[PDB]
């Protein structure tokens, strides 16, 4: 019944990674926008389109994917009254290892609504 | 100072742009202000009007001549931002096909009088 509303994109972004790092879907879908326009690249991936789709891509994911961890640092926004870009470099730390992978970039871009924020796209790269 | 009435007139004219390799035309589609970025492929993003400039320099400095074509894959339209996410192939030199296709992200944001570019994140194909 209740969904969760998220007060400034910095806390929809805090609600994103740790949705990720849980491999949770019904909280990673709770900071989507819910519009059928909202898109998901994953690195190196062409663009799941619209709510079905990226709920697949994150399922697959999470599904596929084993035990991690996810730290995230802030590189960079764009910050407008009505949408907010964060770009920040992801470092997971996969299975057994305890120093992370190499960084990957991720452009995450946050929507206003009159009750709080959501996300619109998330578009993950490699660096060279 | 040119003025782009809609996004599509924005996206028409960065391409334009890169493919000409002009970087006063390229400049021509970006904000005015130092709220933008550009990320291009497996590179680290470039903050700020001057480090776009630079990093387009450095692009067009060292890509030599190519033949540019695009496609649109998906948009998402509000009113004051627009986001076109795009196929980009690009066709080197005397070679038939062109290379595999990179995909892109364009962020324009509407102004008083037309829209800018503020955000380039482009990113290869698997």
């Amino acid at each position: 019944m209740s969904e969760p509303v998220f007060p400034t994109p910095e806390a929809a972004e805090d609600a994103f990674y740790a949705a990720f790092e849980a491999r949770s879907l019904d909280d990673m879908m709770a900071v989507w926008a819910r519009d059928d326009h909202v898109a998901c690249i994953h690195p190196l991936a062409a663009p799941l389109n619209g709510r079905a789709a990226v709920a697949a891509g994150w399922r697959s994911m999470f599904g596929a994917a084993g035990r991690f961890r996810l730290q995230v640092k802030a590189v960079h926004e764009i910050r407008q009254a009505d949408h907010v870009i964060r770009i920040v470099d992801e470092f997971l730390t996969i299975g057994d290892e305890t120093a992370p992978r190499p960084a990957i970039l991720a452009t995450n871009v946050y929507r206003r609504e009159a009750d709080g924020w959501r996300m619109v796209l998330h578009h993950a790269s490699p660096l060279q």
